[PDB]
């Protein structure tokens, strides 16, 4: 189908953690980024790799892991240590397989949300549940970067939203088959799961430290689109002749908030303003199956139209509980961007907050009763 798992939602079910032995020189660099970066051997070990054919990768999970491996190497190669000493050219022996692999997975050749979160995890013990304490990340950039906390908490917000996403078939079939009671329970279960996803979101304080995120990790997730340090983008040597620009990572790339915008008929990506264009641009950084899923929902009959047309105050309350849990998520998110970015910035990015406030505002405008 749309590669949406019932238990983990948009996340890659049970990611592969090991590559064929043919790729150990890739794997060795990725597993050792904190040391190799700290000493300054990282760029040297990248520039000495042979060119490895990607054709020994033979399933979606092996290719997803290879993309995560090459994507971490690329960020560590471009940004190095984080203090302005960048590289504007990606060596051929990594750029070519990376770009080839990315074309096959239909992703931009830059680290995205779906690599470093949705494929970058493992259970400690496969027979115990998906709790923080039973999980680990597969790669990190620097000692102290809080990558495990940041990646795993984002992942756990995705798994919470999965119990909501599981209900979306029920919504459209209760509409088609005119089943009012069924549609009302469905919307109320969605709001319930959206409310639990927000409480899982509070665990970002438990595991991520603002100074670590702002001054270490944020750097390795940054991109080269409208970035003054790489004003023309990145040359992917041996693959494209001219430098290319791509945006850095963001859970704007998470389909979960865009999922429920489309479902509830909230008019985010409709218009020509800068908030709509960004949200549609971020859809090019999502896995193709998830891109197609969001478009498939966009073409179905409106859930908002249905509830608005049937003079049914219980239905309207259920829809509003959904819009409200969405508004709560984005407001808490505003808070998070204040604690983890704006405050540490002071120790131009005011278009950041104007974007997020416009999206939250548009969301709360869809409420049926103020
Ligand atoms: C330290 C933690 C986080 C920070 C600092 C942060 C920051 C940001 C920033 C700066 C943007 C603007 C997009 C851009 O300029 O690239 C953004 C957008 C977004 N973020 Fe986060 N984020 C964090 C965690 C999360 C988590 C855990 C989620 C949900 C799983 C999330 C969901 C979203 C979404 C959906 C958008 C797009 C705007 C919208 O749909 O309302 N973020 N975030
Ligand atoms: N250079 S900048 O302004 O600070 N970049 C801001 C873009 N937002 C983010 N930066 O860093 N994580 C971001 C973000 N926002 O929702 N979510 C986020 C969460 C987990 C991930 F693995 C990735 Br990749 C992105």
């Amino acid at each position: 189908a749309y590669h949406i798992d019932e238990e983990v939602g948009f996340a890659l079910p049970n990611p592969q953690e090991n590559l064929p032995d043919f790729y150990n020189d890739w794997m060795f660099i990725a597993k050792h980024l904190p040391d190799l970066i700290e000493s300054g051997q990282l760029r040297e070990r990248v520039e000495k790799l042979n060119m490895l054919s990607i054709d020994h990768l033979t399933d979606h999970k092996s290719q997803r892991l290879a993309r995560l491996v090459l994507g971490c190497i690329t960020m560590a190669y471009v940004w190095g240590k984080g203090h302005g000493d960048v590289r504007k050219v990606l060596p051929r022996n990594i750029a070519v397989p990376y770009c080839q692999l990315s074309a096959a997975l239909e992703l931009p050749p830059i680290l995205v949300y779906a690599d470093c979160v949705l494929a970058n995890w493992k259970k400690k013990d496969p027979n115990k549940p998906l709790t923080y304490e039973n999980m680990d990340v597969l790669f990190s950039f620097r000692d102290g970067d809080c990558s495990k906390g940041f990646f795993l908490v984002s992942l756990l917000v995705e798994i919470a939203a999965a119990s909501a996403i599981k209900v979306i078939p029920t919504v459209f079939k209760a509409m088609q088959m005119q089943e009012r009671d069924t549609l009302l329970k469905a919307l109320l279960e969605i709001a319930s799961c959206l409310e639990k996803a927000l409480q899982v979101f509070h665990q970002i304080h438990d595991h991520v430290n603002p100074k670590a995120f702002f001054s270490v990790l944020r750097i390795y997730l940054s991109g080269w689109k409208g970035n003054p340090q790489l004003s023309d983008g990145l040359v992917y040597e041996g693959f494209w002749e001219d430098p290319k620009e791509f945006a850095g990572g963001s859970a704007g790339q998470s389909s979960v908030f865009q999922c429920f915008d489309v479902l509830l008929g909230i008019q985010q990506t409709a218009g020509g303003g800068h908030a709509a264009q960004f949200l549609q641009d971020m859809r090019r950084y999502m896995p193709p199956a998830h891109r197609n899923f969001l478009c498939s929902l966009e073409s179905n009959p409106s859930v908002r139209e249905f509830v608005l047309s049937k003079g049914d105050a219980g239905l309207r309350e259920a829809y509003d509980a959904c819009v409200k849990a969405l508004v709560s998520l984005r407001s808490y998110h505003l808070q998070i961007v204040t604690k983890y970015i704006l405050i540490p910035a002071s120790q131009g990015g005011t278009d950041l907050m104007n974007f997020l406030k416009t999206v939250r505002s548009t969301t709360e405008k869809s409420l049926l009763k103020e």
